[PDB]
């Protein structure tokens, strides 16, 4: 009875072979487990078929003349106020619409076929309230509107996943500030004020170290005892590292040097090195101990896992 016409999405439409009654050929088709039908003046699988959900929303099916794009809307019982509209190209982009209870556009997909895409929401009164584009390299920004049209949070999203999140206060200046680094690491920064100054943490595997963000540079401090060692970050990611020891006793008191070359920080109590700290490239710290001496370094390097491994080292 019928020939099968391969359509866009992977949609598939059965058609008469010959004409009906009238000058009409049948139309059937199922989508989304939905059976619809309808007749057409044309015998190549184009037209317009109809079916009825088990809700009574109202699905219909249009498909263009030169069979290149399907449309397919879901209405209302009333046939006409719009719940949805998914329209879908041969060559794979598609556009796809949700509404609100009105019938008014209230949120919009769009789908290239490159992948690279927009979403779209809009408020009650039909004003943007969220953007989300990503690129065909998958980086992304996603955006969201307050009320007052104003941006109040944004995130981006790079190819390599790292990402900024940034919220905004009421000034439009950046408030908080969460970096992800490409190695899963992250920078926070809250409390942000109007000359840049905040709260700073940095999350590591094992320990979040914490300090503060002014114009300058982030500081991230640890204590123990007297000794107080300081991680700083410069505004170009240059990682520094300082110590200083309040101790006025020769036997006791801490001391170190800072080589930004091997990115080393070295520990000297009572005139013998007694430990080095290096800043690793992978975003850890490692301790390795000297001889009695004070000259040569013993054993191998230990990876520090916790923030109590820290302050054993600055005992």
């Amino acid at each position: 009875n019928s020939v099968s016409v391969d359509l866009p999405g992977s949609m598939k439409v059965l058609v008469s072979k010959s004409s009906n009654a009238d000058g009409k050929y049948d139309l059937i088709a199922t989508v989304d487990a939905l059976e619809l039908s309808g007749t057409s003046d044309k015998n190549n699988g184009s037209g317009v078929l109809e079916g009825v959900k088990a809700d009574a929303s109202k699905v219909k099916l249009t498909i263009s003349d030169d069979l290149g794009q399907t449309t397919l809307e879901v209405f209302k019982s009333d046939g006409s106020t719009l719940v949805s509209k998914k329209v879908t190209s041969k060559d794979k982009s598609s556009t796809y619409e949700k509404f609100n209870e009105k019938g008014e556009l209230s949120e919009k997909y769009i789908t290239r076929a490159d992948k690279s895409s927009t979403y779209e929401k809009f408020n009650e009164k039909g004003e943007l309230s969220e953007k989300y584009i990503t690129r065909a390299d998958k980086s992304s920004t996603y955006e969201k509107f307050n009320e007052k049209g104003e941006l109040s949070e944004k995130y981006i999203t790079r190819a390599d996943k790292s990402s900024t999140y940034e919220k905004f206060n009421e000034k439009g200046e950046v408030s908080e500030k969460y970096i992800t680094r490409a190695d899963g690491t992250r920078l926070e920064y809250t409390g942000i004020k109007s000359d840049g100054s905040g709260k700073a943490k940095e999350v590591l595997k094992g320990y979040v170290l914490e300090g503060t963000l002014t114009a300058e540079k982030t500081t991230l401090v640890v204590k123990e005892g007297t000794v107080t060692l300081s991680k700083n970050i410069s505004k170009s990611g240059e990682v520094s590292v300082e110590l200083n020891d309040t101790d006025s006793s020769a036997a006791t008191k801490k001391t170190a040097a800072w080589n930004s070359g091997t990115s080393t920080l070295t520990i000297t109590v009572n005139s013998k090195k007694t430990k080095d700290l290096v800043f690793t490239s992978s975003n850890t710290i490692t301790v390795q101990q000297y001889d009695s001496n004070g000259t040569s370094l013993e054993g191998s390097a230990v990876e520090i896992t916790k923030l109590d491994e820290i302050k054993n080292a600055l005992k």
